[PDB]
């Protein structure tokens, strides 16, 4: 509330409506500066703009980072904006010959080749504009089925492929098993499978294990706000598994984008209505899921927290509940259009203000902006 | 395939990467001459664009149809260009002050109140700029959904609606069911919207000018052949309507996914082809930030195959036959799925997926620029 209050009050005594992205800048920069300045001289930070890739995100996290991670053409174009191209990583499944060509064109630091036939179709393009590329091969460890980079029994005939092609530079491999892990000491552990997998593969085929992409998954608490990612703890054993390991001459890099932006940014609405429906009560917010679909793609009960505004600009009574199961939905028409189902609130009223909390991170990004056309909501960057 | 592979051919012969959205206006146009002419005098049919609010869709479809049923300010932009507002009704849980200001500027036919807090928004509106309005009230008949008024409620806003001299109550407003494919159980439902519609005009003492029976006439996604019976339904329909003596009472629906769904197709290439752990993969071009129904509708969305002879490569595709597949899009989510371990009884890299039944919540529900890829292009056929 602290941070948002003053904003808020700000859009209520202007008499503009509240439907709002604010995010802390502040708060940005000084998380960004604790987690690049505690990890070891070996291993980088890059910034995967999938969770956030609004322009002013960007040019605040380029100065802290070592570069981007970016899962096509479009992120590299704004990637490019603020970072140079040999500080831009590509990776992703389904890398389209245009998408190969403008990033070999532009020169990205490293294309993560997730099949056989994606480095040949890589070769190829190599091949005719006569120039190399550093790669990872991405692996699938065996834990389920999923699209994602090559079967652990397969990548042996990929190293093998790569390293008899002139135009490719086998760097070494990239792995991303998970996402939102919360566990710190686990987390290790399958930092220490990646090492270990990386070693056999570079001692079996001779070639030098020059980096290791360690991905991203570094978790969020939705549900416990308290209980977050202990990146110190990770930090500190991480660098002692390097040195047992002996990977200090191996370059690592993660790539992570939930944990680095999350916490700094709020999706905050006006109630516009609440009703009472066959027992159920509800309150219809301004905006919707369409506009923050992270709760119903999650399917979870986002954290919020509610301004109690005093002022009321209409001649009639506000309508007000208290301590009831309330059901927070948005202005769409869909029975899907839910940030929270049955939640206890304690108080609220017409011309309150719902704060959701840690909505910076695959937020507004995933979302479906101009489904049954509403104008957008506001986009607010404190500094 | 028909309709959608001289486009296919078209693009494969210029070198065009095949990822579309193409719609049959021919055939839409048929279906809507075919819809509009089969109801009785006393009931038109309205277009709810939530579905699909292209521009050309819109254009096309402005020509058949009453009018169009919105939902937002944007909506009733996107009408107000190819309607006039007397020909558009305003429905929605969550009218902001602002689309109300709007929708009563313009002159909007219908405006289908939700609350007794929206009745008295529009109200206050109504008396500031000295302007009348009418109006239906939407009625929730008794599970616990944010729409409308609860049935117990309904009377208290009655009793408010009529003492107001600028609203102008016309009857009520109905949206129940979602998705229906029986004609016969639809009939009962617009039969109980009927006896509770007499019952509150007869107790009230006012006249039933108007009834919105609402849409959710439903489509067949799993069997194609197994579609949503008109012919059957206007019958039967047309028989209650002189049971309930109903001839005076003048009539409206509300139809999004009915009018456009199987007029749609959403056309991919396949990138890649690949096992991982036992299961088969193949990755196309787009993904469901493109065509999100398949994922939120959670099935196995319908689709051809249409076979390309030529490799523009100089290595091999790769070519499977008999396996079940998963497909995907682009998207670096594992929740990025068209379909889900479907038995192929032939595929190769570079053949086209043709994805039918697209056309009604499709892009309009997608979340277009997640991971920032290119939008499909959108081609309409109209010979
Ligand atoms: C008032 C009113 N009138 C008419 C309609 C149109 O109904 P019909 O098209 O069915 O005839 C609707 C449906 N309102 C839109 C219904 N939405 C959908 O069917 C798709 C989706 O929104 C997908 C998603 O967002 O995940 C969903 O909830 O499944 C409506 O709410
Ligand atoms: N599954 C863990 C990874 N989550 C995200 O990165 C967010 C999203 O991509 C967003 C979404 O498309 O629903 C998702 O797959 O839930």
């Amino acid at each position: 509330m602290r941070i948002v209050q003053p904003v808020i009050e700000q859009l209520k005594a202007q008499s503009h409506p509240v439907c709002h992205y604010i995010y802390d800048l502040v708060g940005l920069e000084h998380h960004l500066q604790h987690i690049t300045s505690s990890l070891p001289s070996n291993c980088q930070m890059y910034y995967a703009m999938a969770a956030n890739s609004e322009r002013t995100i960007l040019d605040t996290i380029s100065q802290y980072v070592e570069g981007f991670e970016v899962a096509s053409q479009g992120e590299i174009a704004k990637g490019l904006a603020f970072k140079p191209a040999n500080h831009i990583i590509f990776g992703g499944p389904g890398k389209t010959d245009e998408e190969l060509r403008y990033a070999v064109s532009e020169g990205v630091q490293r294309i993560h080749v997730e099949s056989m036939h994606e480095l040949q179709r890589l070769n190829a393009i190599l091949e005719d504009e006569d120039k190399t590329q550093h790669i990872l091969l991405r692996v699938n460890l065996a834990g389920r089925p999923t699209q994602f980079g090559i079967s652990e029994d397969e990548v042996d005939d990929v190293i093998e492929a790569a390293l008899v092609m002139p135009n490719i530079h086998l760097d070494g491999f990239h792995f991303h098993s998970i996402s939102n892990n919360l566990d710190s000491n686990l987390h290790v552990d399958v930092v220490k499978l990646y090492f270990k997998k990386a070693k056999s593969w570079s001692e079996k085929h001779r070639f030098p294990l020059k980096h290791i992409n360690l991905g991203g998954g570094i978790g969020v608490n939705y549900a416990d706000l308290t209980s977050q990612f202990e990146w110190d703890n990770f930090v500190e054993n991480f660098k002692t598994l390097i040195v047992e390991q002996e990977m200090e001459d191996v370059t690592l890099n993660f790539e992570c984008g939930r944990f680095i932006v999350a916490h700094i940014g709020y999706y905050v609405t006006e109630v516009l209505d609440i009703k009472k429906v066959h027992g159920a009560w509800y309150a219809i917010l301004r905006g919707g899921t369409q506009q923050f679909r992270l709760p119903v793609s999650w399917q979870h009960n986002h954290p919020f927290e509610i301004y109690r505004y005093k002022d009321n600009p209409y001649s009639f009574e506000k309508v007000s509940i208290s301590r009831q199961d309330t059901t927070l939905v948005g202005q769409l028409c869909t029975p899907k259009d839910v940030f929270a189902r049955e939640v206890q609130i304690d108080a609220i009223s017409t011309g309150d203000v719902i704060v959701f909390k840690y909505a910076g991170a695959y937020g507004w990004s995933i979302s479906h902006h101009d489904f049954l056309s509403h104008p957008h909501p506001e986009f607010i960057y404190l500094t």
